[PDB]
């Protein structure tokens, strides 16, 4: 690692330099070139969620952290990706389910979109649980919807940053949907 690295993500992350250390000489082992790729990466989830279709969902994670398009995640941002994968610090969070949601990078959100993020993620819902699922919101094609309508102005052609961390922070409720399992 390198010193500022070293702190940009222990100022993200309730883990120590130590652990941040630790941890970088395993993934070292793994990846001497102290970088993943989106395959590496993706086998990542597949391993720890048997129960679902990860692929989808880790592919766009992947591409939401990987910025200048190398194909490859190196251990800061493959670190900070873990995270807004779980859950827990939900700002810190949401200043990034933007990114996740503007697939195609310009800077806007579009009804496809936020439906391809949402059946991916849905993909990721154990078939069992994919019942206790709140049935106006439990398929992909709806929840999708149940959101689009939320951030109103349904262009069935655009949603700006503006009016995304607008309608997430105001109300919670599209905050819950728009984002996965936490
Ligand atoms: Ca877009």
């Amino acid at each position: 690692l390198s010193k500022e690295i070293l702190e940009e993500l222990q100022l993200n992350t309730k883990f120590t330099e130590e652990e941040l250390s630790s941890w970088y000489q395993s993934f070292l082992k793994e990846c001497p070139s102290g970088r993943i790729t989106r395959q590496e990466f993706q086998t990542i989830y597949s391993k720890f969620f048997p129960e679902a279709d990860p692929k989808a969902y880790a592919q766009h994670v992947f591409r939401s952290f990987d910025a200048n398009s190398d194909g490859t995640l190196d251990f800061k941002e493959y670190v900070i990706a873990l995270h807004m994968t779980s859950a827990g610090k939900t700002n810190q969070k949401l200043e990034w389910a933007f990114s996740l949601y503007d697939v195609d990078g310009n800077g806007t959100i579009s009804k496809n979109e936020v439906l391809e993020i949402v059946t991916a993620i849905f993909k990721m819902i154990s078939p069992e649980d994919t019942k206790h699922l709140p049935e106006d919101e439990n398929t992909p094609e709806k929840r999708a919807e149940k959101i689009w309508g939320f951030f109103g102005k349904k262009d069935d052609d655009k949603l700006t940053e503006k009016e995304f961390i607008e309608g997430t922070l105001a109300n919670k409720e599209i905050l819950r949907l728009i984002q996965f399992e936490p």
